[PDB]
């Protein structure tokens, strides 16, 4: 509450006031314990700070640092900014700064107008780039999708070797091992046979934390993805599960679906449903939809599987989801048919948070590089006061220069296997995001499930990627689209919403753009991904996510800010309304003196009915050009419950159906 | 008893008779569950069979599968003899000649001389050739010593790779791991430090579980080695440990240790022994004796270390070895002195068995290939009945076979890794030993502790040394000596006891050997290393190894037979002589009424002090290219005890100084 006037000003005392001085303390500092030099910033970004000096050092406005609330700084503090003996050397403006001038090298114009931004809060990059941007070797991407190099200890162990290489550095990963023969197939060269995909699992699960990002940082993260058809499904989904044989299990890895409509529909139509190995059905993950189900239903009247009740796996299923939150479901057709990058292949996974659709391959590891729009900062009172108004036009001209960015990132970041810098510079994905959706909502006095918010989620989200697109047309029309744009449905005209079906809300002029991607190309393969952004929602201060509140009360024990005020100025807010809130979950509803229009407005994420957060989801995802992280919240989870919660959202033709699912 | 004419009769029943039949339905074989070819013979193997097929036939003298005893025989059943669908197609005298033809190809001479010594049981291949020898791609070598490639990850999966990879088909590993930086060391590409050594055993001992000896057949087996000065050291002894922190420990492994002098002079002396990381000390591995102590003794005094009591480290080993009988006791110093290979640079370790010294390195994995010669089949009656003698005369020349056979082996192998190939094809090593050294001497009527045993233990060694020097000389004379001959203690007539400074035996013309080696050079960089030859023994029905009897009564309840027809002989075979054999561990030392004589032949290895063992151990290493399996055996073991069976070996100057350490 006062401890963050406090705990910012302490570091304001015991922190060097000159940035190119701090650069001068990182650049020089040698590790004491080995007597071996060890900077922290780099070559190449060191000598733009000292020949910018003056401008440089005029430009940090340093008032800004009291921008962030309690928690949000102390976060900073923790594990954000460079550290001398374990001492901070960084003021929060000067990471801002290093950050700017990590991205945007000779341009010093594009720098002090990326620090300007984010220094007042517009928007934010993912933490990879906020740790490792300016310095050293860096590495500012957080996710990687990972293929499985190939049916074979050879390409096992060669797969393992890369998953430990991209974990030390830290990006998550996202591997799928669709291809791995199951328990008991033969082995040619060993006359053998094999103990399938458990096993494999163990392993990767090992080497997830034996390589604790980069040493003594974080444990690995892997999500691994399969689809219902692998025989080994049972034994994968159950991969998180909390009781016995502990040699079967794999408890630091994350199972994920990647689910054909065809299951679905066997499902829904209580039929069969048959397993394969994919030594006996080879080519089952090399393509979907139709071509899918005639090659599955082929090889399934051939004899080659094992045939149960579709309702069996999908009983098992929602067993596993709702004891563990997991497995994921990611539906693959709706990611192929609706895919900017298909005429790369068939892509073949998500990432770890179930944002990143994009192609992968034994040569190509798909990356993606993150940034977040800051919805709340584009509000603003009106022309006349007593009312507030959402300004859609800075929106745009922000998510052009996080555009701009997320590109430059793409040629100065530090790739740490070679497929993935084959992967990045030729197909160029890039994945803006948002957050304070629910703070937004909150600010305008639009209960999450009213009209308005719904119409505001919308327009939102259209802005967001007519602007990425927009300002990636320019970048085609400058730098050249890229290689692998020639054949893709955005050469072709066909953009997100017209591949789902839709006609644009309309605020933007899409026919024009639309003129100009045809005409010039643009920059990048993919642009629009919006994630869990756990980590700077906290720093920049808002709800993560799209997701609402989960609660209006937070652990110290802090209340909804937007909230607080109105009680308050509703003359309500005394002890007994303090004391209603802290056992009771946060939840003002039911409670016996408060306006049914509170009540309306700060809505737990429980209280709202799954069936309007999914039409919302669906709503937002026309404009999505990857997927989005949808995760599920249900109080009291009965078995069909969840049932419709998974159909519904596939039926939406939603990409990602799940991403966790919390219960109780 | 009889089960042995009766199971071995049977089996003759539903059995082919014609050999040339037998190769035929295995080239021909098909995989029921998948349709797909899986033959049993190679190309080259099957042709030559086909080619010669009425002279191959009439070679097999089937009235010699009668030799094999009641568990030798259902041994080469369970786990040997080809198997058709879960039947047995080979009979026994059918893998000995497909044994015989994977070795020797078209010199049908050669083939049928070697068959016929197996089959009269002169002498036996190790399991890898026994199993695999003839078959499509043959993997005839037991053993593998693997360098770790490099203090980084890249190198550590790069290792784990190749591991998996070896111990896919089947051969046990000795990998070390001298020069991976310890617990706390700094980490210059991720600002981090290391969680050490534990953890990436943990990796391995993982690998070595998943990749099961080809799949569903055995789980791998792994030896890693340590020099005591690395810093982890205390945490590596006990990785076999049977209680606490299971995140700590690593049960499927076998540690070992390379031991320097130097250590055992700290300890005998009461002084400080000091510990580093391989970064703050580079270079304690790649040096040994004098140089390593100049090297180590400086790089203490320049506190680059942690010192602590050279003895509190020995109490934490001993205490292990009481416990979990291990880790190996392998001397660094003695290995590398008295090595043939010392021209290569210096050898890092030994295998799992701790019988190989052979050079490893990154791109070299030094391979061996063994045999063993039974020591019994060579004693006769005399030229007067009523007396035996040993014939060394054809020991000799069974030896120069074996020496030959191993040769062929070295050119006609299928190499899993391409580091094995390469070391293999350079250096040439061959391993010979011997099984049936308690037989040998109990038939003699010589007790294991005897003078005449012990100077029967010096002849029988000599002469197979002297053997296997003089073919691999002749092999020289024809094919040109092994490359890296060049430069060897051998190449300058410095033979295995010249540098372990004796004088030989004498029984073999030494002199003229040494005249010809230095002419023409010798074959193979190395020949002599027994082996526990557990599987193999079995077989043949001899006690394993040179080990003495640990029981004369093993279990189904088999008593010593050499034993048993005395005490018939001597009158006094009742019942209470078999009920006090039962419980009383089978030793017939102090026993109400059994001669004196019989009590000095038949002693259990407890019986045996270790000190004699050590003696004799101590003798034939003289004439042992290598190193051997020299385990030890103790009933009240205390602390003192254990600590003088160590340093008395090791001022013996022993190589293996311990293997196991059987207790209780
Ligand atoms: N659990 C276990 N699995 C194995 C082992 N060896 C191979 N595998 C499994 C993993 C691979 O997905 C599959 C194929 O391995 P490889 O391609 O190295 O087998 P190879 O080329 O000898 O035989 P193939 O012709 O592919 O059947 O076999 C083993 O020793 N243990
Ligand atoms: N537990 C753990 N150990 C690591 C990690 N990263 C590296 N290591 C250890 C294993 C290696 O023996 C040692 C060196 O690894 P590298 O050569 O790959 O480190 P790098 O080249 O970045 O740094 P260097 O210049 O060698 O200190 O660090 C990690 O994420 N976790
Ligand atoms: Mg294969
Ligand atoms: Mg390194």
């Amino acid at each position: 509450t006062l401890a963050a006037r406090i705990a910012i000003s302490n570091l304001h005392k015991q922190t060097t006031k000159q940035f190119s001085k701090v650069v001068e303390d990182l650049y020089r500092y040698v590790n004491a314990a080995t007597g071996k030099p060890a900077p922290m910033i780099s070559d190449d970004v060191y000598n733009i700070v000292m020949e910018n000096k003056d401008k440089l050092n005029s430009a940090i406005v340093y008032d800004r640092d009291f921008q962030y609330s309690y928690f949000g700084f102390k976060t900073l503090e923790r594990s954000y900014l460079l550290r001398i003996n374990g001492q901070v050397a960084e003021r929060p403006q000067h990471l801002i700064m290093r950050v700017a001038l990590g991205i945007h090298g000779r341009d010093i114009e594009a720098a002090l107008e990326t620090y300007n931004l984010m220094s007042l809060k517009y928007f934010t990059h993912a933490s990879p780039t906020l740790f490792n941007a300016g310095t050293p070797k860096p590495q500012m991407s957080s996710c990687f999708l990972v293929a499985m190099k190939e049916d074979s200890i050879e390409g096992i162990y060669d797969t393992l070797k890369e998953c430990a290489l991209i974990s030390k550095t830290a990006g998550g990963i996202g591997l799928h091992i669709h291809n791995i023969r199951s328990t008991g197939s033969y082995i040619a060269g060993t006359n053998g046979t094999s103990n399938g995909l458990i096993p494999m699992i163990r392993v990767f699960n090992n080497t997830a934390r034996y390589v604790d990002q980069g040493g003594n940082k974080a444990p690995g993260a892997f999500a691994l993805y399969l689809e219902p058809w692998h025989a080994d499904i049972f034994d994968f989904i159950d991969i998180r599960k909390n009781h016995g044989k502990e040699e079967i299990r794999a408890r630091d890895l994350f199972p994920a679906l990647w689910i054909p409509d065809l299951f679905m529909k066997r499902v829904e139509e209580n039929g069969t449903w048959t397993l394969f190995s994919p030594t006996s059905a080879p080519g089952l993950s090399d393509c979907y939809g139709d071509e899918f189900e005639a090659l599955y239903t082929r090889y399934e009247k051939e004899g080659r599987g094992k045939t149960i009740k579709a309702q069996k796996l999908w009983y098992s299923i929602l067993e596993a989801q709702t004891e563990t939150g997991t497995p994921f479901v990611v539906y693959k057709d709706a990611c192929n048919r609706k895919s900017n990058q298909k005429n790369l292949g068939v892509i073949k996974s998500s990432n770890l948070c179930c944002e990143i659709v994009e192609y992968s391959a034994p040569d190509e590891t798909a990356v993606c590089n993150l940034a977040s729009v800051a919805l709340p900062a584009f509000i603003e009172t009106s022309e006349d006061g007593k009312t507030s108004t959402y300004n859609f036009k800075k929106l745009h001209e922000i998510a052009k220069v996080v555009t701009r960015n997320l590109n430059r990132v793409i040629d100065r970041n530090y790739y740490p296997v070679e497929e993935a810098r084959k992967s990045n510079m030729r197909h160029r994905p890039i994945a803006l995001g948002v957050q304070g959706l629910a703070d937004t909502f909150m600010l305008l006095r639009l209960p999450f499930d009213s009209e308005e918010a719904r119409l505001l989620n919308i327009q939102i989200f259209e802005t967001i990627y007519h602007a990425s697109m927009e300002a990636s047309c320019e970048l085609a029309q400058k730098d050249g689209p890229y290689e692998t744009f020639q054949g893709s449905p955005a050469s072709q005209g066909i953009l997100q919403f017209d591949m789902w079906d839709q006609k644009p809300y309309g605020m933007w002029d899409w026919d024009t753009l639309r003129k100009d991607i045809m005409k010039h190309g643009v920059r990048n393969s993919l642009t629009m991904a919006p994630m869990p952004t756990a980590s700077t929602s906290q720093i920049l201060g808002y709800n993560e996510c799209f997701e609402p509140v989960t609660s209006n009360m937070y652990s110290f024990q802090v209340v909804n800010p937007y909230l607080l005020r109105d009680l308050v100025d509703l003359g309500i807010w005394d002890e007994g309304m303090k004391q209603y809130l802290i056992t009771q979950n946060g939840s003002i509803q039911g409670l016996p003196n408060v306006p049914q229009e509170l009540k309306d407005l700060y809505k737990t994420v429980w209280e709202i009915s799954q069936k309007t957060i999914i039409n919302m989801a669906a709503d937002r995802s026309v404009y999505i050009d990857q997927s989005h992280s949808l995760n599920l919240f249900l109080r009291a989870p009965t078995m069909g419950k969840l049932t419709s919660m998974h159909f519904y959202g596939w039926k939406k033709g939603l990409k990602t159906g799940m991403y966790y699912l919390r219960t109780q």
